[PDB]
């Protein structure tokens, strides 16, 4: 029995977990229970805390997945499953997960926490690419990780109703904040300096954050990674998750034909159904062919989301913060597959113009035919207009800066003129171990499990220069969680990292080579959906 | 007595003059009358054949210029006092010249024949950087340069009428290609090989000669030099051309005060007016401040042509045709002294961003703003929005494509695509005796200077780089003139000039140093102008 590995939070007494990395032992702590299990009549409603238990419960083991979607494209394929859950899934989904140094710091450390990302619909933090334990023993800080409820569970909303408010997903991240600002500290942890990283959705989840007013106390920093709460993603309207809900109810036979009606009515229907009934029916109520595209998403209510997230950056003070934001190479890449004409994953992808022209309409849905025009000019080549090879890493940009590289960069350039410090990075490192097909780059995502250290497993087989990149790369983002600042305190042996302005707009490369800074997060095809476009769309 | 300067020709005898060139001598024809003047009733009217004379004609000077429009923006200017007119000014102009080799060729020889340019509003044949002393001596080619009405008094149109059917200008460049064909032969030329070869204005004006089918016969191959007939500026509509043609006859005192206004009595009234009082009166008639737009030009009326230029392009079959088209490499440059704001010779023309917002509707008149809009956010480097010495060239771009470049890319692509044998060029040198400022680079006619061989006159101060380059230049439109290919065919030392297609799109940069091939032809700015633009006027 270690004495380190007994801990008493608020709630009752913890047993923890030692775990074995190359350079030392850590100990963790997952499955700590955060709120009450929201089964039965709490299915759709907003958390409760978790009521204080008697005894030791067990933190040695990762509790159970929310229910979610399970990618089965591609049976026995790690690049899809490696995502899928790795726990039985259940309601009773809403635990932590707390990694701490060994031995415990006796000093407040600066505590990062991780949210993951999967479309609002899938995701759980006992992914083994989410794996805490080398990130601190290398830089000896504290995280934390938390379950959220994906998927109709989380986000299925019926806005102005009581029994389904929506965004309830948002709520549970936010009751781990409450949960960390009341308990880090008996880890060793320094709830006066939290820092938000999440990627993808998890990364839209902490701009949300950045712009709930209830959620801006529990949190110091942020980090973006991949994602923005201003996507065309990342939000939908009242009257829109509403047709959505409304759908989902009738594929499962609610109301019964025919009762009706209301919200109360239908909500209370909706809980009598199978967990697993709701899930098979989620793809069935998007409004139309696309990707990239997700049915339950965080809603513009008017409680969590007083205005939509356009506007709240727009008319935000964010003096005192500071962010770190970037994206991969090829965002895009990765959502082809998944419903563009022509795109397979077992060959070259080289497709025709015909097919250009068609998934350039799925890659960007419910737009007119003249916007579509504008589209296809300027991701086309006009010397080549017709080589497959351009034509398939055009409709990869169409997609990735039409979700994630744009509406980043809009995001960070308007942070840094309305006070906030901003770093960028452009992370252009394909992992020698990727399973995707070599077209597509560097895919969406792909570039967690180096900030998290896996390299550093020794049952992975990573090269030697992908070990000390990792290293590079924990030291960023830790440092960041630090002092707000990516460069090193005092080393200026190093290359810098310039903050990202709204006018110079710098950046750097993050890959095996040392930092190089540019300009421009692809400006002139950025201008093109943050500037024209919207003005397009106004006169159809 | 030297018997080669007395020729006897259909209509009469002439008497030319022996000019001397650096490498020899070569007789001229100066003032060769080849129809009837157009003066009082036949204002207005198209042209009737020169009835013969009796004696000899003297030959030995350039006739009258053609009543235009003199510019005094600058006086005392070269760059602007070149192009105004040598000699007095009269209606009695329609006169053409022809220059041929000392001694006169015994064999049939190739012909070159010159349309100056200008707007459809200014020019003469009789500028000092239209002599052709030194192709027609270094090449040993015909060359014929012919004076075509201008203005009102070649273009005004009250379109179905009798007495104003316009194109009368187009119809007296007609009238001097039916003379060559009968006539050249006295001089030692080849009249089934003449090339006709203009710029600007003329280059459009030899684009709507290969268009209509009674001029078509009279030529075999066609140069188009930074000019082409689908332009924005070389044609008008129907009514549009009645309009201008009324508001002139108001500005003018027509129809006087209490009788009516149909076509008869409006000509009348303006046939009983003196010729200058017209031209004091023919920019206030353009529907809104702009630039490269002029007042009266060829009206598509179903007669000279058929249909628009653009039309007859697509629906037009070239086969058994080979045409050499091509630009400088800052057209538009020129013309943004004249309105554009902030702009002048005098200074660097270091211009805002405001001053860009609305040079954009100067250059690009009478578009929805929603048009403008995108035409900025092509035409402006997004890193770099506010820099002065960028935004000046870029609305010299907009200026230059909009009006020049891509009206003939998309001519020299539908050539190629439907039979004719293409060669594109363009211009990049510099004269070293240019006296407009220096940011405007190569200029909208400053190329013609080398075409003709200005440089070898001795009382210049042209380089002796240049004089070699000239050299080149001639000797690439004379071959073009004799063979159909500008390269010279006992030759595969020097570097080649591969043709000009829709698919490969192969260009020429000609300078001082050797040929250089190059691809797109501005493919990416000129697919916004021919093929986006028009779909958004649709839906405007
Ligand atoms: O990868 C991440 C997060 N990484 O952290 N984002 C989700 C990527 N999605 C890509 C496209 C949508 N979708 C495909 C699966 N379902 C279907 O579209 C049709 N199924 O039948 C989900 C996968």
């Amino acid at each position: 029995e270690d004495a380190e590995l007994l801990v008493t939070v608020r709630g009752g007494r913890l047993r923890g977990i030692r775990l074995k990395t190359p350079g030392g032992p850590v100990s963790a702590f997952l499955g700590i229970p955060f709120a009450e299990p929201p089964m039965g009549p709490r299915r759709f409603l907003p958390p409760e805390p978790k009521q204080p238990w008697s005894g030791v419960v067990d933190a040695t083991t990762f509790q159970s997945v929310c229910y979610q979607y399970v990618d089965t494209l591609y049976p026995g394929f790690e690049g899809t499953e490696m995502w899928n859950p790795n726990r039985e899934l259940s309601e009773d989904c809403l635990y932590l997960n707390v990694w701490t140094p060994y031995p415990r710091p006796t000093s407040p450390t600066p505590v990062l926490v991780w949210i993951y990302g999967g479309g609002f619909y899938s995701g759980a933090s006992s992914l083994d690419v989410y794996d805490g334990r080398f990130l601190v023993q290398a830089e000896r800080t504290v995280l934390v990780s938390m379950n959220y409820r994906v998927g109709a569970f989380g986000f299925l909303a019926l806005p102005g109703s009581r029994e389904a408010p929506g965004n309830v997903g948002l709520l549970d991240q936010r009751l781990a904040l409450q949960w960390v600002q009341e308990n880090v500290a008996a880890f060793g942890g320094d709830p006066t300096s939290v820092t938000l990283f999440g990627e993808s959705a998890g990364a839209a989840s902490v701009g949300m954050h950045l712009l709930s007013p209830p959620s801006r106390g529990l949190f110091h920093r942020a980090v973006l990674q991949s994602g923005a709460p201003n996507g065309p993603w990342a939000t939908v309207g009242m009257g829109e998750a509403r047709r959505r809900a409304t759908q989902l109810a009738h594929l499962v036979g609610c109301p019964p034909g025919g009762t009706g009606g209301n919200d109360t009515e239908l909500v209370a229907c909706l809980r009598t159904r199978p967990a697993q009934v709701l899930v098979n029916h989620e793809w069935h109520v998007l409004p139309q062919e696309s990707v990239f595209r997700f049915s339950f998403v965080p809603v513009v209510d008017g409680d969590f989301l007083s205005d939509t997230p356009e506007a709240l950056i727009n008319a935000g003070d964010f003096h005192g913060l500071q962010v770190l934001v970037g994206v991969v190479k090829d965002e895009g890449s990765y959502f082809l597959v998944y419903g563009a004409p022509g795109f397979s994953k077992d060959n070259e992808s080289l497709i025709s113009r015909a097919e250009f022209l068609a998934g350039v309409r799925v890659g960007v849905p419910q737009v007119s035919d003249l916007a579509a025009e504008a589209v296809v000019l300027h991701y086309t080549d006009w010397l080549h207009p017709e080589d497959p090879a351009r034509l398939r890493e055009a409709l990869s940009d169409v997609v990735g800066d039409h979700n994630v590289v744009c509406p980043v960069a809009q995001l960070a350039g308007r942070l840094a003129a309305q006070g906030a410090r901003v770093y960028a990075y452009v992370f252009e490192h394909r992992a020698s171990t990727l399973s995707w097909p070599l077209w597509m780059g560097v895919p969406h995502g792909y570039e967690i499990e180096f900030i998290f250290g896996i390299p550093l497993d020794p049952s992975r087989n990573y090269t030697a220069e992908e070990k000390i990149f990792a290293q590079r790369l924990m030291r960023y983002w830790a440092n960041f969680a630090r002092t707000g600042d990516p460069n090193e305190p005092r080393d200026p042996k190093a290359p810098q990292w310039p903050p990202y302005t709204a006018g110079a707009q710098q950046y750097v490369s993050l890959d095996l080579r040392p930092l190089e800074v540019r300009r421009g997060l692809r400006a002139q095809a950025c201008a093109f959906w943050n500037r024209f476009l919207p003005k397009l769309l106004s006169a159809t």
